[PDB]
């Protein structure tokens, strides 16, 4: 029913007038809403379904957001602020400020085009700033991924552009926050087995080894290549796929996590067991490639910032690098006075 209730026009709590969706998922949706009460101030609210698993995801992320929120009133670290919440017709409604575009929905409604670097580097100093604070409250948000990340304003500027013989969008400002602690996990809660969106998924997730806030660190490493390039560099529904796209682009997993993993399905005589001349193999081979090459440019920025994301995918969670580190890194030094 919940088409029945989340229709433009329809009135949420005697209060919040719905104008639009914003976005959908499992969960449910979120909805653009005017607030009668706020004098017509336009906020976001999600509506989630009536589903045990998505119900107990809302009421975790009240709670986070709650101690977020206190904690940090002024949104100094940039972690999106939940204004209340309330049941319509048996659903959980979380009422949030209004924000831009998710930089997901950027970049597909600009023909998957990638940010410009500089945009990049203080697009990525604000995710490992916004990060970090959430590490150093115990916590481990577990789906970081371009939806999630908000623009607080998406206009753009608007050229025609020789170059690419195209129509281009231009990000004004490209200040972010970031949002959905429905999945967030405190260091002394359980540890689900799966966590995160595939693609963004940290290969301990992968092979059941045990995760804990470097998940994190792998995701926002995938989530700058998307950046940078406008794609994702593991598009794949399969883990074994996924697997064996890592191995193409970062050299092959460390010995000792294959030896550990209980996922014994992937692997044979400790290799990945994957026909690298099948038909998906020849995919894999002619699709992906080693992370260096990638880069669109061997201007020394480029590769600062490539040393940051090869660091950030390195495959052993116990020597990746950590958001506290990260935000040290070079290619953050053209942002420092
Ligand atoms: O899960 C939350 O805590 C969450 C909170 C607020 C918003 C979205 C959220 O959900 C995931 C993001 O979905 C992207 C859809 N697009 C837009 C666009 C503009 N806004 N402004 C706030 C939100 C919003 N979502």
């Amino acid at each position: 029913s919940m088409h029945l209730i989340c229709q433009s026009g329809d009135v949420l709590s005697a209060r919040y007038e719905i104008v639009d969706t914003l976005g959908e998922g499992a969960f449910g949706k979120v909805v653009e809403c005017i607030d009668h009460k706020a004098g017509g101030r336009h906020v976001a609210v999600k509506i989630v379904k009536n589903v045990d698993r998505y119900c107990e995801a809302a009421r975790s992320e009240i709670q986070v957001l709650e101690h977020l929120n206190t904690t940090d009133p002024n949104s100094t670290f940039r972690c999106v602020q939940m204004l209340e919440w309330f049941e319509h017709h048996g659903h959980i409604c979380i009422v949030f400020e209004l924000l831009g575009l998710s930089t997901y929905d950027f970049i597909k409604e600009n023909g998957f085009l990638p940010f410009r670097l500089d945009h990049i580097r203080k697009m990525a100093y604000q995710i490992c700033k916004s990060v970090n604070f959430l590490h150093s409250n115990k916590l481990t948000h577990t789906d970081l991924k371009p939806e999630n990340i908000l623009f607080v304003q998406s206009d753009y500027t608007e050229a025609y552009n020789p170059k690419i013989k195209r129509d281009e969008r231009t990000l004004i400002n490209p200040d972010i926050k970031v949002v959905d602690f429905g999945s967030a996990t405190y260091d002394d809660e359980h540890h689900s087995t799966l966590v995160s969106t595939r693609h963004y998924r940290a290969p301990e997730v992968i092979l059941a080894l045990g995760w804990s806030q470097p998940c994190d660190v792998w995701s926002i490493g995938c989530i700058l290549i998307e950046y940078y390039l406008g794609f994702t560099v593991f598009p794949t529904h399969d883990s074994k796929e996924h697997l064996a796209m890592m191995e193409r682009i970062l050299g092959p997993l460390p010995k000792h996590m294959i030896q550990k993993t209980r996922k014994r399905k992937y692997f044979h005589h400790d290799r990945l067991d994957w026909d690298e001349h099948s038909s998906a193999g020849r995919y894999v081979s002619r699709a992906c490639k080693p992370l260096k090459e990638f880069m669109l440019s061997q201007d020394v920025e480029h590769e600062r910032l490539f040393d940051l994301i090869q660091k950030m995918l390195e495959y052993d969670p116990a020597k990746r690098i950590t958001l506290r580190e990260a935000l040290k890194h070079p290619f953050f030094d053209l942002l420092k006075k």
